[PDB]
Order: C-alpha cells, then structure tokens, then sequence
C-alpha cells in the first residue's frame, strides 16, 4: 500500500443552472480529480473544487501545488501513514481543498485495500443521512418553485435559504413564503455568506423571529469582528461559521472569541482526517457542527457522506448533499441516487465511487 | 467481524516492589484481562486496571458492568462499528478502565483481522516512543539509587518523580538529589497526586525553580478549584492534568477553567476511540500532551506505546512506558524489551501481543 504517483487532472462541466451566492456564483464544476496511486495497482480518487471567493484557490493553483510540491514530498509513504502525510502537507499554508482531496484518495484507496467502506473505517455510526438542499439566488417565486420541485421530486425535507441581498426584505420575503408554503413540514436556515452587515443580519433575523429557522449561517463578514461578535451573542439559534473557520486553529479562535457558536464541517477543505479534528474538538467543545456543501459534484458529496454516517454528532442533522444535481453531468459510472429525502454512503469499499473513463477523456482539460 | 462474545477475567500478579505515591500504593496487578471474540475466530485483547483512587474502579466492579451492562450491549456489532459502540458505553457514566478495555481489544481484533498494527491504523507517525519512568515514593538515597540502576540498564533518560509528601522539604531534595547526581543529562518532571495543598506546591515548585523541571502534574487538588487555579497560573511551566481530566469534557472545563496547562493522555482510561478525541482536543485548544502510565502491566503498556506513536504530538515527549518492569511477571508469551531509553511498537497485527495461556491459567483468579 505504498504511494506511487500523485496525479492532479482538471476537468470542467458546465452547470445546467449556475448557483448564486452574496460572495460568487458557479456557472461550472472546473474542478480537479486527484488520484492516488499505489504499487498494488489501486487508485484512490477525490475531486478538489476550486472556490477563490471562499478560499482562494483556482483551478490552476491546484494542480499547480499538488505536482509542485504535495505528489514529490507524499510519494513513498504506505496508506497507513496519514498522520506522516497530514504533517508534511501542513508544512504548507493554506490550499485546503487541495489538501483534503489527497487526504480523501489516500482513504478510498485505504479502503479498497481493505475491502473497507471510508464511513465504516472511521466510525460507522449510520448508514445513511437526510438531506438538505442550498437554495441559490432568483426571483422569490423562482426560488419557492425550486424548493418544491426538490422536495416532491427527492422528498428533501430541508432547505438552506442563500441570502445576503439588499434590500433585506427581498430575502426575509423568500423565507417567509417558503414557511408558508410548506408549514413546519420542512426544516429551513439561512446562509448569507458575508453578505450583510451584522446590523442587517440583525435586522433580518428579528423579521423572521417567528419563522423558526434552525441555524444563521455567516450572515455577517468574521472579519467585521466585534460587530460580529455582537451579532451571534444576540441570537437565538446557533450560528454556523463556515468558510471563517477553515482549520481547528479557526475553529477554536472564532467559538473562543464569541464569532461562531456552530460549526460547519465540509470534507472538500478538510477531507477525513482534518474532518475528524475538527468534529473532535466540536465535540470536546460542546458545539454543533453540520455536514456542508461546497458546491461539491458527485465525488465530494460521496465524500461527504462518507464523513457524515460515520459520526453521531453530524448524522443527527440533515446534510447538504445535494448541489450536485444542478450539473449537466458528472464522472461517476453509477450517479448518487437520492431518496425520501436520505442519502446512503455507498456500499462499495473506499468511497464506493469509480470514474467513468469516458466521462473523464471527455470533461478533462489537460 | 462480527462480536460474537466479550469477557472479563480477573488476575493478579504480585508485583517485585511495591509503587507508592500521594494518593495510593500498588501491591500487584489486580486486573481484568478483557477479550472480544469475533465471528472470525479472532479475539482481541487489552487490559482494566482498577484504580479505586483514581477512577473508583475495582475489580470486581470491572468484571460486574463488562458481563452485566457493557457485553450484551454490544454483541451483534462488528469491529467497523465503533461509533456505535462508543455510543452505547456512552449510556453509562463513569466506568473509564472497562470501557477503555473494550475499546482497545476491539481495535487488537480489529488490527488482526486486517493485518495492520493499531499504531498505523491510528495515523502511523512513527514507530518508537522515548521512555519516560515514574519512581515511587522511598527513602531518598534509594529513590536516586532505583533512577540510576535503570538509566544504566534501560538507557532511560527520562524521569517522572511522585512528589506530595510532608514536609515538601523531603521531595524537593529528593529532586535536587537527582539533577545534581546526572546533570542536564536526563530530563525531569513531577507529579504529586494531589498530595499538596496549592500553597505548598508552589514554595516547593519555588525551591525547585534552577531544577529545570518540564512539567508539573497534579501536585494539588484540583477539586481545590480557586487556589489550584491560581497556582497553575503561577507557573512557567506547564501544569499536566490527569486524574482530574479523565473524559475530554473534562479537558474543556479545566483547561477553559485554568485549571490545567497540560494534558495526560491514558489509554488505560481513553482508550483509542476516546484518546483519539483527546489528542484532538488538545491539539485543536492548543496545549501539550504526555501519554502517561495507569501503573500498567506489558498489556497496557503495548496500548499505550500503539496510541503513542500513531501522532507527532503524542510521541515529541517520552512516553511513561515503563513501570511494568516492578511486576513479577506478566502474561505476554513475548515480553516488552526496553532499549537505548526507547520502546518500539510491536510489529504484529492488532497491538503486536498474544496472551500466554500457561500464564492465564496461573494468575487468573476466577
Ligand atoms: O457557503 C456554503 O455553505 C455554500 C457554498 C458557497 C460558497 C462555497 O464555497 O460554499
Ligand atoms: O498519576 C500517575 O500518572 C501515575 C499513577 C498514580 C495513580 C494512577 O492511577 O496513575
Ligand atoms: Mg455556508
Ligand atoms: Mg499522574
């Protein structure tokens, strides 16, 4: 089960709808495939997707780091070394998604030496999670007709409403509609990704006091600190931090500080073994932590849901596994089927996930 | 994979010299050797030591919750279902050796049933910890005579020193003693074992300030909540918590508290589930770690040294690997060599160790 090679193949797909967002939009999954080669012949695979208004990588950085320097100093070490793999990558800053991509291949192929599905491996709490659904930007009844369409189409039961614009009324309207369109049948919160200011986000949330809405997303900036700060202390419900707490050093320096009161966990930045850390010290802390969406195709959100199962504390809520639908295509051979509203972690061993040859040869960019 | 039964044995080995410290004595190894059998025919193994001053274990007690509450309540599971397990233990409060023991003997049979050593399973950093040796209470020309017989025969050069009498006088020249007698050539810490009110800690630690001492572990209550604090925030050096921190929630409120600087990790009382949640939780807070002894025999031992160096931030200190050495004998058919201060983790599947039946049947006490 020793390294052999490393590869780092973008590919693009364009989107059937682009998903908008407060901070950016995706009109295409140009993502990287990162496969870990082994000298019993197995390949472990994870995508990496490059988000430069989340954390500022690009598709080319990518590849770019991952043959430059992460392949040339990982070459070498067995399947069971991770904690030797997660030290050397951690000499370098940043580049998350690049480094849980080839912390998830290294697990899949782990996995199929083993004959061992990924969620099992790290836990096996459960065998499947309900899913939530991000809704993006559109006209309000655009988004209402989007929410019903998932939920009778795959019977989502949980939407998390993208918000941030102005005027605010625009978004509160959104979600009141779809809590009176729905009723409590459905699970609903917000995700403003750093698009409001505190005293908006504020203002917002008081509207739709009575919505009964789970969990607040960044409404705010982070970096509006003690605005931010003033902010999730006047709240109710948890508030999720998410692209602001990106590592465990995060994690501690926001909930500490009073910025954060909920933590988002998205195995596309911090792949199983930086996934653990952080449901470790979510769970020592005392803090609530969902399984997010990175905008992730099929391969991240087998990814996520591999996590997601293994683990009591990410499993009791829904997880966002289903984005990947917007998208023309994917590089599955089998596509992740969802539903009743449940995801399964697949049944194969690693991720239980292949690359479609064809689809590959056909999306690649190289 | 599947636990097919888990059982609990009583045994006692008279131990060559008795360990005395603050809080206690160890005459023998009264333990209870725990074994989970698979589907597979395979049985994993490990190790409950009962520390009625510590834990408010007893032997008795062990076998009693393992056969009564524990064992019923996870047969069916297989060895890739450890949430569930750690879950339903959960149920029950307290009882940290039984479940620890449990834990690790899933994890041994776990390891044989892949082929793979629970060190690598664990992360596989490295294959060796430094060792580190706690010495007793005793007169104190004999305590420097024990330190120096074993630096000679074991090239440990490392010494944990049980501190906590009266007068503190009585300690602090035993310390003193001890770096003058090797210089700057050994490395030294103490431990009190909640012996000490506060206020004598520090004029002991004060004595002691040109000593170098690396750590100070529990050298009061912690129970004597305010003036333990005040003393952990009088001290240059870390303070390490151990009986006081048993369960990660424990970390959070003495380490938040300012109880604590330090932790010490046992896999006698975590095991690997739950020390996996530990060393997370501290690494993620930001403090040091030191993987400590429980007075274990070779079985905890080869657990603690399979924890140990599965990560860079458990295995940059020495590990307390070495006390077994005072018992007349063990049950290993291959004992754990101590060699150049270093004990290497076992080669084998599992945690490296088979039980020798001869032995069983001659210490057992059911
Ligand atoms: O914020 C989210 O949870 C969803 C998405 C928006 C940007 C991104 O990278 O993740
Ligand atoms: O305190 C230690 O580190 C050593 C020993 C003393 C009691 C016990 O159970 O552990
Ligand atoms: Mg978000
Ligand atoms: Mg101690």
């Amino acid at each position: 089960m020793k390294i052999v090679a490393i590869g780092a193949i973008p590919f693009s797909i364009p989107y059937t709808k682009p998903l908008r967002f407060a901070s950016g939009e995706v009109h295409a999954a140009e993502h990287v495939l990162v496969r870990v080669h082994t000298d019993d012949g197995i390949v472990g695979v994870a995508e990496a997707p490059p988000r430069p208004f989340t954390y500022g990588e690009t598709q080319t950085g990518i590849v770019a780091v991952i043959e430059q320097y992460f392949a040339p100093a990982l070459i070498g070490l067995t399947l069971t070394e991770r904690e030797v793999a997660h030290t050397r990558m951690a000499r370098t800053v940043g580049n998350p998604t690049a480094k849980a991509a080839i912390d998830m291949a290294m697990w899949d192929a782990l996995g199929q030496s083993l004959r061992l599905s990924v969620s099992e491996m790290l836990g096996g709490y459960t065998d499947r999670m309900r899913v939530s659904h991000m809704l993006g930007f559109d006209d309000p009844v655009k988004m209402v007709a989007e929410a019903e369409r998932i939920r009778e189409t795959y019977g989502i039961n949980t939407f998390k409403v993208k918000v941030g614009r102005r005027p605010v009324q625009l978004d509160t309207a959104v979600v009141r509609a779809l809590r009176e369109r729905f009723g409590d049948a459905i699970e609903l919160y917000v995700d403003g990704n750093r698009g409001w200011s505190a005293a908006e986000s504020l203002r917002a949330m008081r509207e739709m006091a009575d919505l009964d809405l789970l969990f607040a997303e960044e409404l705010c900036p982070a970096d509006d600190v003690l605005s931010r700060r003033r902010l999730v202390g006047q709240l109710d419900m948890p508030f999720i931090a998410d692209e602001s707490v990106p590592t465990p050093a995060d994690v501690t320096r926001e909930v500490l500080g009073g910025s954060a009161t909920a933590i988002s966990i998205k195995t596309a930045r911090t792949g199983f073994t930086g996934s653990t850390r952080v449901h470790h010290l979510a769970e020592g802390l005392g803090l609530d932590m969902v399984m997010g969406n990175q905008i992730d195709g099929q391969i991240g959100t087998a990814c996520t849901v591999s996590f997601g199962t293994a683990f009591e504390r990410t499993s009791r809520h829904a997880g966002e596994l289903s984005n990947f639908l917007d998208m023309s295509d994917d590089l599955l051979t089998v596509p992740l089927q969802i539903s009743d509203g449940q995801l399964h972690r697949r049944p194969g061993p690693g991720l239980g996930i292949e690359i479609d040859p064809d689809k590959l040869a056909h999306y690649r960019t190289d």
